[PDB]
């Protein structure tokens, strides 16, 4: 067995086609076992509609998930990444660092 943490790392990005999309993304690598619970925050406001969760794995054990959804970020709110793993005692919330 193998059981690895999460890398989890929130960025936007702006699909190159629309600039004025947006997507938060929560970018969760390397984790093993799959089994994991992903959510994009906005405060601690799970997003609910992510559009996307690419999971894929390289190594049979080691998985892979863009979790990203387009969103438009306001000042106003922080945007995180809530990731739960077996791996994570804690669920780790990484904060979209927008600046």
């Amino acid at each position: 067995m193998i059981q690895r943490t999460p890398k989890i790392q929130v960025y936007s990005r702006h699909p190159a086609e629309n600039g004025k999309s947006n997507f938060l993304n929560c970018y969760v690598s390397g984790f093993h076992p799959s089994d994991i619970e992903v959510d994009l925050l906005k405060n601690g406001e799970r997003i609910e509609k992510v559009e996307h969760s690419d999971l894929s794995f390289s190594k049979d054990w080691s998985f892979y998930l863009l979790y990203y959804t387009e969103f438009t970020p306001t000042e106003k709110k922080e945007y995180a990444c809530r990731v739960n793993h077996v791996t994570l005692s804690q669920p780790k919330i990484v904060k979209w660092d927008r600046d």
